[PDB]
């Protein structure tokens, strides 16, 4: 049985194959167990209470009880625990609180923080409600833990109520924390950089504090809101992993602290940097949702658990199991230099090769002839489009293609009518020059007038035009915070910006629910689970190099389903890397993702056109396997590997893609073994017609043969008989 | 020769076998070299200035100058550098400052922060005084770097003056910072515990942030104020 | 289905969950697969045949077939393969052979090399017989591979027949070889030293050749005839392991070679060093049996597979499931300084504490008052024993104890009547002084007169005396080889020594099958599967320190069952380490093995006596769990670990022993999780009466609490309800 149970002083939060067991000890909440299901928990792994030097106590006479040494589910500073705190509220002359458990409730079905992205499809869930109070400060903190009956994930968030007669200020308020017992641990995170997104990083947990964080106002290219605490020696196939993740797209921190006793604290939430939150009497603050996910089946186990939870409970139901259109995007194809003739000719070529959707990228609005002006001016450039957008769309529709359109609503150019009319709408500090980034500024979405304006302009665009798809961009990070009437309002504006964004995108995605919205932030600059609540695919990276895409796709699909992961076949030499790669390899690499095209089809040879038509035909066949199937990493593209290989299973279809980076000589061929087949199953390999048992493919494997050369690839396609 | 030298837009802080060479670039202070003595420094290891995506700029038209990518000796938040800041002062409705170099002085002999433990036997020392101002906020930040003639050590501290007509609040103010060029590095620290003090720890520098800290009101058994 | 199958040009050798699939390619035998079961093998992992530079060919015109690049099951030198060979026979002017497959047969039921220890209980086995011939040299090589229906092990050996009209000389003849595909591999071996036996070593496979070997004439303290080739990243719980082992107790080699293409060869057999073997026309040579064992369940998987195979098919049926007596041995207790009074008084004390068997150690024979004389003179010293051995034995029997006796049959002292009568019986070289070791010499057991003499003297000792147990010692290694009438006979004498030993011990153990024979060689100097065919327990180490015993027991039980592993509680300060350890810890450590006692019980306090009586009572209870149960390593004692923990399961009994080496301070308690329990099972912990689900014990685990101090231990005893 799954759900929530209250049994004497234990609370059991029971998801599928994952339990959190909390003990109420005289108002203090102790983490007894987080991990595989245990019923009738007795306490075999309880903390041994002893006098630990310099670890102090809530009472004078009992030296062996200390919040410095108890395992907890939230952290305070000032009561004897010196580990990093996760709740810290200023009230009167102090930022000491002492929240004590008073009452527990259980909810059933949907719930979550208002104004923030949270799980859906929650009918078969229960939520533990732990009501804590600080009687002196007259504050309440309420913790929520939600079970899921179909996934090894628990969701968490909290609400802080000010029940006092004075203003209070939240300084720290994370979404999840767990104290894990001293043991050897490794951590996996996804970091990297622009054009190197979601680089998989693994390291040993060491004494001290390790953290990843964004202070950019977006989660960022260089860190993902995820931290995987792993059993020493974890592999793809074996060992315990706990993934903590955050459904938030602004400033966040994830940290792991190893203290003086070798104990380990992990937490994730809103970054303390650039954050404070004023609460007037009777006001409350709810944190974004955190997730804790578990597998005992290594890193592939955690990928599957995380992907499944995302597909079922985050990504929009309307799209989570819907094959996504193969698109053409004109950006790398033309940049800003296009007009109607060029567009329809590209559309003609796209239709001939069987592409499904035509996306008009940057440059269609205002006087956007380059990237130095016009953001904020969402007026159609009818001169450039050679008539109305309506007439363009009709043209695209009549050629048999869906129509998509680029927006960047959060941004404003100094050189724009919007800025001329409302210069105060930009994020800025009185008496300081702007800081520029791609020669543009960020709109203050903490300003309700800004949100109202964007809802209006965009609702107008979407209702008056037959648009099938939106690409929602965001091309710089936030500087010069000073739009508040007070310092505290400025400290709130980064989170209020996010609330404004979510109000905006939840409104539009809900009001226009037939439209496929793809998120973007110079590629993967905001590829997190907050955005994926509303945008069921993401432009994974501006780097469209087939080879540079290998580690990027590795990371981008590590916790997120492949279906989310936009990938385009682009021109050579590649625009980012300056590299020639075979068209075959560009195709096979993009086909490990959500396939599209981004090159000038009108300038290709007849042969290159035929190749792309063949690629499109192939992917129409593989699309369900890739987008709806189960992903298995076989060879990981990292810093030292010269190879990449990824398998997908879906019913009677099994495919495997193999890529080799550098040509090798006098080196024995790799043996590549498949996973998760029926030993007794019979698998017919398309290329040679041979039938192999699943046992053979899994335990003997394929001798991988290639010619001489860099960046070569091949694909194996099997049908189970 | 050891001591402090000011030469066009370079400042040389020269201790025995250790130099800090700082460049004034239009009010921004750049760390050019920290390490073994170099005279007549030309800039072989200067940062190559290019357009780095999402690294923003103090002017609209120059995309290749960014405090996100320049090596510095103190860190601010809000001007395009997103690395962890080491000075952050709230004033009026903001905690954005933009301290710009205005003037350099050189002291000889003893000096240090009042009320805090500082080096003694300083007769053969010189101190570089880098006076920075935020004209809008009406704040001064003054950086001090002191040479020693008999040791490969440089000492540092700073003073922040409120020259405005309103209260201001310091939120962050570290004593030393250096941006080192991308390379492979390890770190050594002394941590441990009560009855296990100053345990020597060594690890690889990894992407992200590693820290040791005390919030105990004392430096503590489990971490020493040192990082190698 | 298991057994052997011949299907066109494939041969399938099918044990439980392990298959060897060999292809006959025009007389050459190719290793197609060794690993998990595959039926209907097609060849997905076949070698890709290409022209590899400097890899030559059996025909002029086909450059892509080369024995330098094909994966094989035996290795020759001179036909284009430059990997280390495993068969090399001199004939006429050459040591080039070219053995070609001619015919295959299948046997059922028992078979093995004559004169060498081989598996028993073989009714449900089949043996593939691969008959190879070199027509020019007129030699036959016949390879045997045997399946087992109840274990993931295949056994192998070969026979070489000289069918020519001239003498031939074998230079190399290993017992097993496999070419494994290029991949990342680690190897585990057991090495160490005297008083540090079976130290577990793990390392990466590197280009070049790694080997362990003995040239000592015994397998030796410092290397065990075992090599585990492991999947990169193997753990206790997960990953593929292939263990190759040799049932031989003389000179051996195991090697792993990584060649120029990254391919990996492994082999084990008689060491080429100190070996040559002359065959006259019509003579044949059979190699010792090698074993290849597989698990995909990590290192605990391989331990279980290896232990099970040993228990079922090597260790004597009469003893493999028989609880072994708790003994007292007087060696550390008295050394050579004893007589009848002392012996019976020790026997009295042993009986009071419930000990079962009394073993009389060195010094009872000839004029053996120290270790400088009398080896070879197996005459009872009736003066020292205060009457006949018969009268001593009766005395011991009447006190309720079984009687055991020390022998060292393979050795002779210069100062002995045996040496005075037959100086030529010693291993020696004409015209060279002896090399001495513990001031004794080795008997030439290659001399049939020596074997006849020992059979006679010992048969006499055993038939005329009511002995329940023998401790068979061997206290030096072999030097000064030169007893041959020719150089070639000398080159044969080390292997003939072993044949002589096995003839001797198979005879006596068979003719006196009620007697428990424990093997010994200054502790673990010859603790291998050759000896374990006849001697169902072994003195694991002269090091009886509780703490030094930790890594020793780790290694000694790594591939061999716990029941084999002699372990004695001894006096403090310990005689080897100069160390004080708690009597409790000495007890608990020895109780992880086959328990006995080796200290002067007559000199203990009343309290120390009561403690030992308590230990004996406890072990009488734990003995089936330890000796007959399943072993699970929980914390391994290695160079860096400060801890050791080992679990045993047997029906409704689960025990766990924990030892900490150095005292620690301000360090959080270890969390120790149990393995292989029923999640839903209820487990009652004896010490506190608490009942824990198996899920709790396995997934939460025990907080391990100890006082301050070095070398402390504790045991947890559970009963499943
Ligand atoms: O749910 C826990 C809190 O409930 C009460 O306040 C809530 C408030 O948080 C918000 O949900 O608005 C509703 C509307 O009725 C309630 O006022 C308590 O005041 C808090 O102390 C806390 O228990
Ligand atoms: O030294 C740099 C600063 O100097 C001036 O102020 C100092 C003040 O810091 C303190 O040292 O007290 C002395 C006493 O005269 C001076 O007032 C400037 O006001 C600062 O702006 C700054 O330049
Ligand atoms: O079993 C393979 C060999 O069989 C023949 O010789 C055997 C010999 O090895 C030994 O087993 O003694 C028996 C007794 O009859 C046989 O002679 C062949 O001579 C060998 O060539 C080889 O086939
Ligand atoms: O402007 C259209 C373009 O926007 C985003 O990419 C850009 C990139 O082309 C430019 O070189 O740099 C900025 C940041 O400096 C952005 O990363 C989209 O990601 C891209 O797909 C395209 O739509
Ligand atoms: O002599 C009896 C003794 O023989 C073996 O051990 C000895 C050891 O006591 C002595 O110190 O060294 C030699 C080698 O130099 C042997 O290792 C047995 O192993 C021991 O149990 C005892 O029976």
């Amino acid at each position: 049985h799954m759900g929530v149970r209250i049994e004497n002083n234990l609370f059991y939060v029971e998801s599928k194959n994952l339990s959190l067991i909390i003990e109420n000890r005289n108002g203090y909440l102790l983490l007894k167990h987080l991990g595989k299901t245990i019923k009738n928990y007795k306490g075999s792994n309880s903390v041994y209470e002893r006098d630990h030097a310099f670890s102090g106590n809530p009472t004078a006479t009992n030296r062996t009880f200390s919040l410095d040494t108890q395992r907890q589910i939230f952290g305070q500073h000032g009561l004897g625990d010196f580990r990093k705190p996760t709740i810290q509220v200023q009230h009167s002359v102090t930022e000491v609180t002492d929240f004590r458990f008073v009452e527990a409730k259980i909810l059933k079905g949907q719930n979550g923080p208002q104004g923030l992205p949270s799980p859906h499809s929650m009918d078969d869930t229960e939520t533990l409600v732990l009501m804590l109070e600080d009687s002196k400060a007259q504050l309440s903190l309420t913790l929520y833990y939600t079970t899921f009956n179909n996934d090894a994930t628990i969701a968490s968030y909290s609400k802080l109520d000010n029940n006092s007669n004075q203003e209070v200020v939240i300084h720290k308020d994370f979404s999840f924390m767990a104290d894990f017992p001293a043991a050897d641990y490794e951590i996996v995170t996804l970091q990297g950089a622009y054009a190197r997104e979601k680089t998989v990083r693994r390291q040993q947990v060491e004494q001290g504090i390790f953290s990843i964080s964004s202070n950019r106002g977006a989660s960022g290219h260089a860190q993902t809101p995820a931290l995987l605490l792993c059993e020493q020696g974890v592999t793809e196939d074996a060992g315990n992993v706990f993934a903590i993740q955050l459904m938030y797209s602004g400033n966040f921190e994830a940290f792991v602290q190893k203290n003086q006793l070798n104990e380990v604290r992990v937490a994730i939430g809103i970054n303390p940097e650039n954050f404070s939150w004023k609460l007037a009497p009777e006001e409350y603050f709810e944190t974004p949702v955190a997730l804790v996910t578990h597998s005992d089946q290594g890193l592939t186990g955690i990928s599957h658990e995380s992907q499944n939870f995302v597909l079922k409970h985050i990504m929009l139901s309307e799209f989570s199991k819907k094959e996504r259109p193969i698109l053409i995007n004109n950006w790398e194809a033309t940049y800003f230099d296009f007009q109607r003739e060029k567009l329809l000719e590209l559309a003609d070529e796209a239709k001939k090769v069987g592409i499904e959707l035509f996306v008009l990228d940057d440059g269609w609005f205002g006087n956007r002839f380059d990237d130095n002006r016009a953001l904020g001016d969402w007026v159609v450039n009818e001169e450039k489009l050679g008539g109305s957008l309506e007439s363009l769309i009709s043209a695209i529709h009549e050629r048999g293609l869906q129509f998509g359109l680029w927006l960047e609503p959060e941004m404003i150019s100094v050189d724009s009518d919007l800025y001329r009319q409302h210069p105060d709408w930009a994020i800025q500090v009185p008496g300081y020059e702007h800081t520029y980034s791609r020669n543009q500024l960020v709109l203050n979405l903490a300003n309700p007038q800004v949100v109202e304006y964007l809802k209006s302009v965009l609702d107008q665009l979407l209702f008056y035009h037959d648009i099938d798809y939106i690409k929602w961009n965001m091309n710089r990070n936030i500087t010069k915070l000073g739009n508040g009437l007070t310092y505290l309002e400025t400290q709130m504006q980064s989170h209020q910006y996010m609330l404004g964004l979510y109000e905006l995108v939840s409104y539009l995605t809900e009001k226009h629910s037939h439209i496929l919205f793809e998120s973007c932030s110079g590629g993967g600059g905001r590829n997190d689970l907050g955005m994926m609540r509303y945008f069921p695919q993401v432009w994974a990276s501006d780097n469209t190099d087939a080879i540079a895409r290998l580690p990027i796709q590795y990371g981008s699909s590590y916790l997120y389903p492949t279906i989310s992961m936009g990938a385009h076949v682009s021109a050579v030499p590649n625009h980012q890397m300056g590299r020639m790669t075979p068209l075959e390899t560009r195709g096979l690499v993009a086909m490990m993702g959500n396939l599209g095209y981004e090159l000038d089809l009108t300038n290709l040879s007849d042969e290159e056109k035929a190749t792309i038509a063949n690629q499109v035909n192939l992917y129409k066949e593989l699309r369900p396997v890739v987008q709806l199937g189960q992903q298995y990493r076989l060879i990981n593209p990292d810093t030292v590997s010269n190879e990449a290989a990824v398998q997908f299973n879906y019913g009677n279809q099994t495919i495997v893609t193999y890529v080799r980076v550098l040509s090798v000589v006098e080196t024995m061929e790799t043996t590549l073994k498949l996973k998760d087949l029926d030993e007794e199953g019979l698998y017919k390999l398309q290329e040679n017609g041979e039938v192999y048992s699943g046992a053979e493919l899994m335990y003997a494997g394929l001798t991988v043969i290639l010619s001489q050369g860099d960046f070569l690839s091949r694909q194996y396609i099997f049908r189970k008989l």
